[PDB]
């Protein structure tokens, strides 16, 4: 399955090189430009616990997810990962709990020490 493929073949886009954030590009985007900190970002995503019952998606509510990149308004893995993406890129991220919700987790949806997997499509990014 997809998490497996990322474990085995995904690249470590973390600074510390601690395999906390692994990424495969599943569909290439357009241009060479990727978003700066503070840029307004527009994405679709599907997320799940790497092995678990909780599953979440923006496609479901058919509204794009919008956040300000690099400000810690999302889990750290997203600030790291989305910054490496180009407009129109779809990527797969596998994320250790240190770059996600840690030991404390976040009920109802996230257990303790949870590894997360996301498919993310980067739709657009605009200047602050
Ligand atoms: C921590 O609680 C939540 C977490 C998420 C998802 C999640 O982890 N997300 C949502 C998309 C951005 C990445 C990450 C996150 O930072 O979510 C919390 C934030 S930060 C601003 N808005 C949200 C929902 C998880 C749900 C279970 C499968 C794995 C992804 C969505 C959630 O509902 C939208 C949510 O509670 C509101």
């Amino acid at each position: 399955g997809a998490p497996a493929t990322v474990t085995e073949q995904g690249e470590d886009i973390t600074s510390k090189k601690d395999r906390g954030v692994l990424k495969i590009v599943k569909r290439v985007g357009n241009g060479e430009e990727t978003p700066m900190i503070g840029d307004k970002v527009y994405v679709h995503y599907k997320g799940k616990l790497s092995n678990g019952k909780k599953f979440d998606s923006s496609h479901d509510r058919n509204e794009p997810f919008v956040f300000s990149l690099g400000k810690g308004q999302v889990i750290k893995a997203w600030d790291i990962g989305v910054a490496t993406m180009k407009k129109g890129e779809i990527a797969h991220l596998l994320i250790k709990p240190e770059y996600a919700y840690g030991s404390a987790g976040s009920l109802p949806k996230i257990p303790s020490n949870a590894t997360l997997f996301f498919e993310i499509e980067l739709l657009d990014f605009k200047g602050e």
